């Protein structure tokens, strides 16, 4: 449905109900709750002042309610996974090993990494439990921690890359696109006595909140919906400028000069390196699986050139056209390369971009198998291009 | 667009679609037309007179007859032309240029159009350029068509090879099979005749394919009649797909074509390329080349230019319609603009628009959806080169 879409990156999961020799992973961690309370305070500290100066309305007063039983429910589960993610791990693993299940048979060895944030960790959990109850004889190796923070929490380490997030040129057209597309005063009069005499600042900051608290509450696997504080093109405009905000600041925007995307090149060399090494048989690990975060994926997705996620618009009100946050990293959000060996032994690699095929923008007489060598050598291109922006800054 | 209109394929009506260039490049379908052919209206009313002569149709068989008698009386003497809806479809593409790009079509400005020797892509041409002349009245006109330009407009009747893999070639026998496993007659025939088992699965599968046919294409003609309703909205999607599937094995990238279908467009790439190079030069002094053609022109056109999508090679002819969507690149008035633009520091952009949405291209850019000039034409260059290394093979 559109409303789910306009989620963006919090978004669920996507429902999604002649064999490789090797799969490389990288996944999000599946749904998750929220990981600050800021948004949710803020909702609550405006509606408990309107309150306490009799000015809520029948809906207010219903909202202010529902906000406090949230604070209840979320206290204590910041950040963590949900049920809905645990299931959704299990899905993508379950959907794997039916599809492919010579690969993970007669002690097939596996390796997955994550980070060191528990959701991650956790995702990881549910990902392997799910591998090991299907084949018991598959030989496991599970690690994780701030080891990884190179290849999967690279947007912590690039001193210019934190720079350009916290405070870079993307935040003031990100700004001025907010205020351009979020009208507050229709949806506070939802909720609020005289929503006018409230200054444009402050009622942008309270709507802002109450979307976000509104847009994560379908990953809480808590049976409470708010999707419909806001009507349909609310939510529109609302994933428009969330949108905006993941493209500009972890993307391809031409304000961020590639540099969100650079970033990435220590994982893109790292997945090389993996199928490089099993090709050899210097590896021989049948699957290597990596649980990060969406700040992982999207400059990933985007390096790799997968046909979309890299485009360069220079407008901002065309970028929702032409990139789709909901498409890249909803929640558990995952890249599969899938590895086969023809009868001539010619090595063929399928992208998976959550668990659909992908294209890059080189050719090949079979799509969507790609020629490995062909494939290699763009991405070997890609990272060398990497190297180059950042040398700049 | 609605699912059922996509289903009609290339038989569906141009989408809706409610700084300055400085040239505008163009290749465009005739718009919306009558079908070019009785055959299939006559395989509908022959079946179904004959079962009414032995007392064999049902309740819903003897209005489908009435229906197709009245279309019988309403396409009679009209077979290919251009519809009222097709010239709509053209001064709606022409006002919206007209409207996007006012600078370009003001005071003295130039304009050429050709169209092939056939009435409904010179008619075409006709309501575009009669919208340009209402406009702007102080345009200069050039206008031509004609079997003279069959080399760049009607390619696909020229190549011996390819005229014969369109024939007889190996695409065939994988579009009968399909057909075969997507396409069940019997229940299409019980809607209409008393005893469907009395027809052959030969002559049955040609009923249901022929009153499909008659179905797609009467949106395109003007008439206020529809039966969409004929079939439910899964048969329309299975037609679909075997039609979809049709296009790409004998117009497009399919493995099996070996390319040859997306090869013969050549001359018309070169050309476009040569009407932007003589104006950037100077030589030509046009504000814009216009061309009005076929479904067969755009096809491999858009497929030579490597449009992301357009040019997919998929072995698996299941896999075809995942991935290249016949309704997405040639509906009706189906049409391609190279859009130029000349920066303050005189470097040329160029904007790609298949069917007024903007096209990628498998190179970089800074400016989506904007290409640098010289890095495109070396691109489409590189693709000219492979199609004439595919034409020596054939
Ligand atoms: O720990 P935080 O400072 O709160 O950062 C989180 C987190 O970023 P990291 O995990 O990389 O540190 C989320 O990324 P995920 O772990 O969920 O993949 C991100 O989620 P989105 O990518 O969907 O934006 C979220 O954003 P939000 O709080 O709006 O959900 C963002 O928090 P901040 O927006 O405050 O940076
Ligand atoms: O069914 P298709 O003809 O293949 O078109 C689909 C459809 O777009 P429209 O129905 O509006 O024409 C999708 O809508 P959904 O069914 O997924 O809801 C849309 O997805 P978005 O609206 O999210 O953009 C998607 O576009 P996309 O390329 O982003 O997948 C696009 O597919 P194509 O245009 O690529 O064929
Ligand atoms: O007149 P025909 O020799 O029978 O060919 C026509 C015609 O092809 P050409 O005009 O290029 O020769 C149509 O192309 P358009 O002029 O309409 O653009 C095409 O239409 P489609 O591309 O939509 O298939 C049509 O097919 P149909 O009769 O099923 O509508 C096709 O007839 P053929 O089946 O003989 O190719």
């Amino acid at each position: 449905t559109k409303i789910q879409k306009y989620a963006g990156t919090a978004m669920p999961y996507p429902n999604r109900t002649m064999t490789p020799f090797y799969i490389n992973h990288l996944g999000r961690h599946g749904a998750r709750f929220p990981t600050s309370r800021k948004a949710l305070d803020k909702v609550e500290k405006v509606l408990v002042s309107a309150q306490q100066e009799n000015g809520l309305t029948s809906e207010g007063m219903a909202l202010l309610s529902m906000i406090r039983r949230l604070s209840r429910l979320f206290d204590g589960q910041w950040g963590k996974l949900s049920k809905l993610g645990e299931t959704e791990q299990e899905g993508i693993a379950g959907r794997m090993i039916r599809n492919y299940p010579q690969l993970f048979s007669n002690s097939a060895k596996i390796e997955a990494i994550a980070t060191y944030v528990p959701r991650s960790i956790n995702s990881m959990d549910a990902f392997l439990s799910c591998m090991i109850r299907h084949n018991p004889a598959l030989q496991v190796q599970r690690s994780e921690g701030k080891q990884y923070n190179h290849i999967l929490r690279f947007f912590d380490l690039n001193k210019s890359y934190v720079n350009y997030k916290e405070k870079g040129d993307w935040l003031p057209i990100y700004k001025a696109f907010v205020h351009k597309k979020i009208s507050p005063v229709p949806i506070m009069k939802k909720f609020l006595l005289n929503p006018e005499q409230y200054l444009d600042k402050e009622a942008e900051e309270f709507v802002m909140a109450l979307f976000s608290v509104a847009a994560i509450l379908p990953d809480t696997s808590i049976p409470l919906n708010l999707e419909d504080l806001f009507t349909l093109d609310e939510w529109h405009r609302y994933w428009q400028t969330q949108n905006l905000r993941q493209y500009m600041s972890k993307s391809s925007a031409p304000v961020g000069k590639m540099l969100p995307v650079a970033i990435a090149w220590p994982l893109l060399s790292e997945f090389i390196r993996s199928a490089q090494e099993v090709i050899s048989g210097k590896s021989d690990y049948q699957a290597n699986f990596r649980f990060a975060h969406a700040n992982t994926v999207i400059p990933f997705v985007s390096l790799m050139g997968i046909e979309k996620t890299d485009v360069q618009v220079c407008r901002p009100d065309s970028v929702s056209v032409y990139w789709k946050d909901y498409e890249i990293s909803p929640m558990a959000a995952n890249v599969q390369w899938l590895f086969y060996r023809d009868r001539d032994q010619r090595i063929w690699v399928k992208i998976l971009l959550n668990e659909e095929a992908a294209a890059l923008p080189i050719s090949t007489a079979c799509f969507p198998y790609y020629s490995w060598e062909k494939t290699r050598i763009f991405f070997n291109q890609r990272i060398e291009m990497a190297k180059k922006t950042l040398s700049v800054f």
